[PDB]
């Protein structure tokens, strides 16, 4: 199945998943010069003072940060945004090197990494019913260079010694995302998808401008973590990471 190998990476996703040629794909290249301030768009909400995190889990491409998403608790709204969109997990992408890492671009810039916030459209009752429809997911990407230690992220960053193999999770209740935000919420927003198969294109996609730092240490950390499962030859996971897909038409709107 999929990856980011020679064999099963990016490139060969199309012929299980046949929507990776699709319209409205993820992640593009943000030309900041051709992105429309947007007048007409409402200022963000964030509302993590309530988030209730339950586990991380190796899924054999990233690690997940999960929530509790059965209350009204964690919410992003406003913006782009039609009604209110719950925070079900959390999770990043990463590369081998410094220098590359992050799913969307900014004038053709690669991030050291980069963190994915996964909301769902609450008018659709559950993430599966969200993900069936054009309006039903709502993600904000964060981008991560290497630098001062982010405080708020250290606690990920401990916990991954327990998750290094694909399959295992931990409990990881209390964690607080509002330590992961930079300090400005001005945006770039555009029609996508997810940047992993199945591919859907149900994403409103959010990216903030402000990268967080982090750490070379933290990020190091990151790349201790396994592609494999426990027992397997050692494949280290690093460059989980789709590159940028054409625009196609469609337009990209800035918050600022
Ligand atoms: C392990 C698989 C299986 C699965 C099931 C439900 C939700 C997420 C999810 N997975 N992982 C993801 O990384 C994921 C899910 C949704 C999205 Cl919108 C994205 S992403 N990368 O567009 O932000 C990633
Ligand atoms: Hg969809
Ligand atoms: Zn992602």
């Amino acid at each position: 199945h999929w990856g980011y190998g020679k064999h099963n990476g990016p490139e060969h996703w199309h012929k299980d998943f046949p929507i990776a040629k699709g319209e409205r794909q993820s992640p593009v290249d943000i030309d900041t010069h051709t992105a429309k301030y947007d007048p007409s768009l409402k200022p963000l909400s964030v509302s993590y003072d309530q988030a209730t995190s339950l586990r991380i889990l190796n899924n054999g491409h990233a690690f997940n940060v999960e929530f509790d998403d059965s209350q009204d608790k964690a919410v992003l709204k406003g913006g782009p945004l039609d009604g209110t969109y719950r925070l079900i997990q959390f999770h990043f992408h990463w590369g081998s090197l410094d220098g590359q890492g992050s799913e969307h671009t900014v004038d053709k810039k690669k991030y050291a990494a980069e963190l994915h916030l996964v909301h769902w459209n609450t008018k659709y009752g559950d993430f599966g019913k969200a993900v069936q429809q054009p309006d039903g997911l709502a993600v904000l990407g964060i981008f991560l260079k290497v630098g001062s230690a982010k405080p708020g992220l250290q606690k990920v960053v401990d916990v991954l010694d327990s998750i290094k193999t694909k399959g295992k999770s931990a409990d990881f209740t209390n964690f607080d995302p509002r330590g992961l935000l930079p300090e400005s919420l001005d945006y770039w927003t555009y029609p996508g998808s997810l940047t992993t198969p199945p591919l859907l294109e149900c994403v409103t996609w959010i990216v903030l401008k402000e990268p967080i730092s982090v750490s070379s240490e933290q990020v190091l950390k990151f790349r201790k973590l396994n592609f494999n499962g426990e027992g397997e030859p050692e494949e280290l996971m690093v460059d989980n990471w789709r590159p940028a897909q054409p625009l196609k038409n469609r337009q990209i709107k800035a918050s600022f």
